[PDB]
């Protein structure tokens, strides 16, 4: 076989020093995020609705903006639903593309279809417009750092569309935009010319944010294929606690407490994960309480929590990718 | 699509109030369940033997004898199972059929096949006669209550039959009588002429009761489409509580606790479930401890958190139902 | 086992003479039932239509004004299909239901589902409006014959909504009626009590009409397990033919040789074929040169051929009914 | 839905007449394809070989020549086999693509993989190297006739890597290029920006070739959704032999018998086939004597009749195009 | 891979010449096989009767009694079936076991379970008894010149079990005792210690035999992966006649026609099938006139061309094994 | 059925007493095993490989060289991989086999396959060398009180190979040496001449022993179906603890705590649970820190719990064998 699809079963992180840490937590403004990057997807977006095409076209707007070498690729697809075959349009943002290896976050951009109710339309703050913002500060805050790349690995941005079920929750209504890249994936020869090394042996690890604007998150710790990288999260937790860097937060109410996850939750990971693809499901457990009602908005976000969550992802990223 | 079929993503409770608690509790007689629901159905009743039709004979009796216009039906059905093709009989009986939405509880009559043993038999007290006679005794502690029946919606139970498997638990032996309801179910036009909307639209929540009659009953929330439901159950047994209107109770054990269970468990649900139906799954984890041997008998019942639970389930109902 | 449902590997037919031959091609009109019967079915009548609504209507309408104690029974029952769900129709008119044997006639009602072309619609009369007045008219023409069933055996007609696809054929979408009454068949107890035969083991023969009214049909023998069967058809046109009982019709020319086929049909006998349901397929080989386009009207059907097989058809029915 | 994708279901073509068909015939030298075109595939060719390599070359290099605005797109992509993930590569060649409708011709380019057995190589000559030239030659012959493009109908031609079996045929072990590309096709928007419309509602007919080249061949009529098709066929062989157009052929050993073929043969038809895309299926039936033998060579090709195919071919294609 | 498991595509016959015929021939004697490997076979035999334990002891015992170094081994199993799980019982004689190359004959020894009708017992002599006795006949005939085996190629007798179904033909209600040799078979290593060629590489050809000892039967071609074999037969089939070899036999008449069959039959041929293996399938189309009914006896057989198949089998295996 | 195949429902120990468990503790040398038994297996074993060969060797030499009649079988097969079909060989040592009830325990011996890193090779000591050794041990420690076997029960082992998967954990690519023995065991009579009976109805409990070695392991409690002996180990781990017979042993980090696992891992009991196999599962969850890294090798086991366990597993033999 090839030499380097195994680079990441034994990668380590480049631990942040808390000069570094005080910085990464001064480059990022909750303000910004959220008047910039969050206030515009806070909108009626199901797949094929005019939403979806204004979320799209946002997201790879603020990304455009920013200075290093991004490489947008829209992959619209149809698929299978129960009101009949359907236009999705995932958003991939990828550094570095001719690399082998990519760190990759992601989210879903299109929001749950309802029928309005009393005038009141679903707009799914935490499920999954947060998510969504909390990638594009990443890319700013980070950008002058993530110029630094023109250790074979790099960074990507996975926006699926389609998350969301039409109708019932079913392995047949789910995951539309998952369950088409992940195949996609499987069959692409990486690097270009391989002959046995698919695009997913360089998917090194895949950070799947969902459900997340809350207060009080708790988020488990789903798979022992990445364990060791949630106990980074826990350490960065704390370290940033320790140093005065995060807000309205308690050690006594830590995100990541280490308790272990034996069941299941379906979410845009599963397709990646049956093919072996190591996951870190930032999922929280339990859900908000305002999950799939229309009471998941923006007044009911927590914005100190958003940004503790943006600070220790940033420095799990540059510290995986060695920034 | 039609406006209906959504009115249960919103439906809320009425609420009950201390006057209204004290009289639903003094109106059920755990003696009376006990001896004129319960003793009946403490015989071998696995599908096809006399004591299934001894059982499925004594439900719809104890049930004609009320005042609401209950409709029974009795859906006999065939099905493939280990020893061949073997007869089963849902039991189903429904107040305002014609309505489109429905609250329903349910269990199964059935009980597991067990070769005699010491010249032992086994009557599957917890497993599930009780459930049996929780659901009598509901319908006639709130028979007056719920004459008021004639926001459409009403109440259905189901006494599903071979919830039990003939050899070894496994997808295909198990879960005859529900698997063929869901599927039945879902391909009815409901209302009567409807062109889109099942009869599992009209399944507003499915409350599946199973293995109930042990003392010191912990059970955890299962699913979050439904855990809003959940918390409603808690709420009423602390005020149930707080009133002195249970008996042998601590807060300190209390019967609901918020303890997620991110796993799995197979029963009657599934077939409802995985088609996207709420499910409330008044299951206990762990399982009584005589569950599944001969000594899951009525000697080892406990009188006072069968008591307990009836008067909590039965405020849940009418507060579902708002009577 | 229980011992009838093997009676039909053994049943015989009662062959009729000359006499009897002459009678019943006397007693079948192709003016009336191309007047009465057929005419009011070449509409336009996918599923959901307002045209599957007439022809069901007519379809009863016809039954009802006969003697015979016909007990019809429409099945509305909904199933999935590219555009979601949808409400199908099948129709069924039974003689002696009581009864455990039943001799079945079939074909499909709907009409495949065409955009208009031309200002044309299509009214699908071979496919399968023609079968469908085949089986009224022989309705009629035996309706005395069919009084005296008050041996345990009698007549079915099955008339399946969905034969067709709404886009492309496939197992998926395709069989929407019957996949359906097949199922449900087989899951019910027959007779009434039974506790191991389903209906389907009462379903004697399957003897299905499709594609029916071009000119110059060959008919070839489909399946060993009702051989003989099919061999009663040529015999039973040979006869008619050396009486002069046949029009345009030459031995050259027969429509049943003796011309096996190898390979396979879909078709509305597969849900009841698979569960080892004995079937005579009477459908084409080759298909009618205007199969699924606008060319299959009324003006492209041959009046004597089918006399001719209305004519042969009564024969084998009274012939396996003894009548 | 869309109106166009109908526009196949009626399409009709503009026979040739006797002026043309002469000069179709003067247009082809069935010795410039031997040398030119079929010489350079008679070579080891399966998948991953350097003689992939060669005949994927030598293919794009002898359309590039070309006048007309043929677009390449070799679609190199991965899959799993017996001995492990491997790397495949179709190559596909279309005129207008941007346009709605196509009639596709196709073969498969690779070739079965053997031990080299006698000091002797499996080349594949009518298996399908034949195939590939025979397209070839179309491709030049009526280059000219082919400008004319830029009825929004065009032509594209499919040579599928991966037909073959790696070890022995099974649907997991074959049609690795078809299966591939049917579902990638089923899952592109056509037109861009369509939302209903995949790519293979633009797939008018698929004629597939497949084992030709061999003496006295004899096609049978596969699938009536493309029967009249191959009337036309018969009828333009028919026409041909009567100008004395055709080389050693026969009336008594036509090539196009009506002869119906019941059963099935797996080939990269069936991935589209199933998705319902109407197949004209060029293999003959019995195959050709020498089939999967190291027999299958160029000495035993009969020139004779891959030249009437040729020009029976040709003349098809500018009739389904109107040329 | 492993050199040898290719050996057979190349595998050519030590064709016999009229002097070796002429004793073939005369070394077979009907009235022996009749009286002494058949009559003791048309018994009811369906799995788990006696009878099947009569069969299965009486094709040992006359095995046995030969000189070759048969190595017997009755592969007693278990498997589900609608009844539920029971015990069935392949019989294999194999003569050098040690080698890897394998020419493999076989039928099946159950007989189908019917219910006694007007006391008559179904003892199914085509189906498949006679079979059964070519086969112990062909072991005899040719004692002697199968001693010659101590080209590393051998010889090998199945008798499957469970061939029939309990109650409807479907692929879950057939081929017990072959969907279970398929899959061991496929899973041993060959030779012992080999490390990817399992016990199918050593599957030369299968010839299967089934429904023989009608008059005037006709074999089709089934697959082309055996056509040559076929082709053989035939061949054989020819010089037995014009050599006055054969009785009652005319080449107006002949058995194996160049008649090709498009379509599928099942039968124990199938798990070897989809596996690869090749099958030469010698089951008649039509099936006999009796096929299935209580008139498969032993009145209805034909000596004369039971004894012409017989002679022309021992000729093929002589061929194929050269001796 | 048949009687005895429930006698495990209703099995009960025989407790030992503190005379007994002293002596047990006696009998186990911790360093005996750590040298004589697991330091031969801390090599590389993949499937295949070399070192899959020496410890084979090393199981069966160290097992031979005891008294009890152990009879071994080693079940070298075949299956389907990634890279190829490949050779397997699962290990299986029994005691009294002619018996109908084992009590079997159970670990795998192949190590997952790693490219070497930094001169490092994976020995996999806990995941599963150690369970090889405390398996080994245990049959020493017990060979005297196992010898008493000549209630008709006993006791077996087996080592599986193939439980890790060659390229990324998948149903599809695991499980070899399970999915295999479950399938055989199935289907073969037990005991010898049954005809209802598999081999898994003798199987009473799988116990697993799987990830074992690290220091301060906790073990859930899986399956109720089981639970009773989970308790068992609880109690035996308790006393084993107040008697002063454990090392470095806290009851404030006992090993068995009572807590629940509501989701599922994927191990070598479900080709054995799914079949309705009673299952003590003993992996630990969390799973070891050094799972799945080079640092699972000897220098990381804790000499200290592995005896701990050693002595309590061994109690738990003699308990549920009545020695
Ligand atoms: N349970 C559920 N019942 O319904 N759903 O959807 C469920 C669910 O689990 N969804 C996955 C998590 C999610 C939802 N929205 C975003 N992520
Ligand atoms: N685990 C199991 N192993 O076996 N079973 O049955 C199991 C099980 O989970 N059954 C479902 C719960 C139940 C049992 N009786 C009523 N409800
Ligand atoms: N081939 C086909 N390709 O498309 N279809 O539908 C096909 C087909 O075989 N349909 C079954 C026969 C039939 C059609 N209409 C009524 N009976
Ligand atoms: N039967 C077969 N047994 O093996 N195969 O491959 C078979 C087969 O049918 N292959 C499809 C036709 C074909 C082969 N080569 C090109 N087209
Ligand atoms: N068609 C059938 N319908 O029912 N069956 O069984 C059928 C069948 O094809 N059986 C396979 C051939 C056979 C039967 N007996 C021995 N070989
Ligand atoms: N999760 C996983 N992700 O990858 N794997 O393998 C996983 C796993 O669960 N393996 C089962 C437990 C095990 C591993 N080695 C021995 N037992
Ligand atoms: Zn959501
Ligand atoms: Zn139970
Ligand atoms: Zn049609
Ligand atoms: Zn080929
Ligand atoms: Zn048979
Ligand atoms: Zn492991």
């Amino acid at each position: 076989a090839s030499a380097w699809p195994e680079e990441k079963n034994y990668h380590q992180p480049a631990i942040l020093n808390s000069s570094a840490l005080r910085q990464i937590a001064e480059g990022t403004s909750i303000s910004e995020m959220w008047q910039n990057d969050l206030q515009p997807l806070l909108i009626e977006r199901y797949p094929g609705s005019p939403g979806s095409y204004a979320a799209r076209q946002h997201i790879m707007q603020r990304i455009q903006r920013l200075q290093a070498d991004w490489v947008l690729e829209i992959d619209t697809f149809l698929s299978q639903t129960p009101y009949g075959y359907r236009s999705f349009s995932n958003i991939i943002s990828t550094l570095n593309p001719t690399a082998k290896r990519h760190l990759v976050l992601a989210c879903h951009y299109d929001s749950k279809y309802f029928s309005h109710w009393n005038n009141r339309v679903f707009v799914g703050a935490t499920d999954s417009a947060v998510p969504c913002a909390m990638m594009l500060e990443l890319a700013r805050a980070l950008d002058k750092k993530l110029l630094s790349l023109k250790p074979d690995l790099s960074l990507q941005l996975i926006f699926f569309d389609g998350e969301e079920a039409f109708l019932h929750w079913s392995p047949q209504d789910s995951l539309y935009g998952s369950r088409h890249l992940a195949a996609k994936m499987a069959s692409t020869p990486h690097p270009p010319g391989a002959r046995g090394t698919s695009q997913l042996h360089g998917m090194d690890l895949l950070v799947l944010l969902d459900l997340i604007g809350a207060p009080n998150p708790t988020f488990p710790n789903f798979f022992p294929n990445s364990a060791r990288w949630f106990e980074r999260l826990q350490a960065i937790e704390h370290e940033l606690h320790e140093l005065g860097l995060l807000k309205d937060h308690s050690l006594e109410g830590r995100y990541f407490q280490n308790y272990s996850y034996g069941g299941v939750i379906q979410d845009d990971h599963i397709p990646f994960l049956r093919r072996g693809v190591p996951v870190l499901h930032l999922i929280p457990s339990p859900f908000p309480e305002v999950w799939h009602t229309m009471d998941d908005n923006e007044e009911n976000l927590d914005e100190s929590t958003i940004d503790n969550l943006n600070k220790i992802l940033q420095v799990f990223v540059l510290e995986y990718l060695h920034l």
